[PDB]
C-alpha cells in the first residue's frame, strides 16, 4: 500500500457539510481536483482506495457511487455488508488499514484516501505516523452542521507547492478558494 491521506474542502468557518449536502453551491473545477488526486495511481495495475464513514456514502448522489476507479470501502459498526454498490465494509479505521494488509487487498491497492467525515478524520489526524491532509480553502463563511477537526500545525507542516496541485487563487462562481497540502510524519 503506498500514502496514507485525506482529502477535504473547507470552508472559513471549518464547514464541511450541511446536512450531508455540500454548505456552498456546487463548484465543479473543485469537484475535478478531487477526482484527479483521488483516482490518480502511482503504481500501474493497482487502484486507490478511498475510505469513508456510512453518512458521507450514502450523502453521494447515487450516479456518484462508488467512485469509479477506486476501490470503495465504508465504515461502520451498525452495517453488516457493504451497502449497494461499495466494495468493501470495516468497523473502524484502523480494521480498514488492518485489511488494506490482507491478500485480498495487499496486491491490489496504491494510494489510501480519507473522504470524511468528520469523525473519521479526526482519528487519522490524531494516529501516529506518515499522512497528508490534501485542504482546499474556501475563502467564504457558509453555514454548516458538521466541521473539519483541528489542523495541529506543529505537527502538520504545510507545503510551499506539490505536484499536480495549483498554488494560486482559483474562483468559481463567485467563490475565491484555494489548494493546500499538509504533511506530517510522527
Ligand atoms: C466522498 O465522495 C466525494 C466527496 C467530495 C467532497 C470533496 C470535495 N472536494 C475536496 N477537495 N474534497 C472532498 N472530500 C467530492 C466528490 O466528487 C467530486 C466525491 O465523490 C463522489
Ligand atoms: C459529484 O459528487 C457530488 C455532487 C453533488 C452535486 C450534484 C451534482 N450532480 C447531481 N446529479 N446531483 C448532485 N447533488 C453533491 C454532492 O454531495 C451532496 C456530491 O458528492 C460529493
Amino acid at each position: 500500500v503506498g500514502s496514507l491521506n485525506c482529502i477535504v474542502a473547507v470552508s472559513q468557518n471549518m464547514g464541511i457539510g450541511k446536512n450531508g449536502d455540500l454548505p456552498w453551491p456546487p463548484l465543479r473545477n473543485e469537484f475535478r481536483y478531487f477526482s484527479r488526486m483521488t483516482t490518480t495511481s502511482s503504481v500501474e495495475g493497482k487502484q486507490n482506495l478511498v475510505i469513508m464513514g456510512k453518512k458521507t456514502w450514502f450523502s453521494i448522489p447515487e450516479k456518484f457511487r462508488p467512485l469509479k476507479g477506486r476501490i470503495n470501502l465504508v465504515l461502520s459498526r451498525e452495517l453488516k455488508e457493504p451497502p449497494q454498490g461499495a466494495h468493501f465494509l470495516s468497523r473502524s479505521l484502523d480494521d480498514a488499514l488492518k485489511l488494506t494488509e490482507q491478500p485480498e487487498l495487499a496486491n491490489k491497492v496504491d494510494m489510501v484516501w480519507i473522504v470524511g467525515g468528520s469523525s473519521v478524520y479526526k482519528e487519522a489526524m490524531n494516529h501516529p505516523g506518515h499522512l497528508k491532509l490534501f485542504v482546499t480553502r474556501i475563502m467564504q463563511d457558509f453555514e454548516s452542521d458538521t466541521f473539519f477537526p483541528e489542523i495541529d500545525l506543529e505537527k502538520y507542516k504545510l507545503l510551499p507547492e506539490y505536484p499536480g496541485v495549483l498554488s494560486d487563487v482559483q474562483e468559481e462562481k463567485g467563490i475565491k478558494y484555494k489548494f493546500e497540502v499538509y504533511e506530517k510524519n510522527d
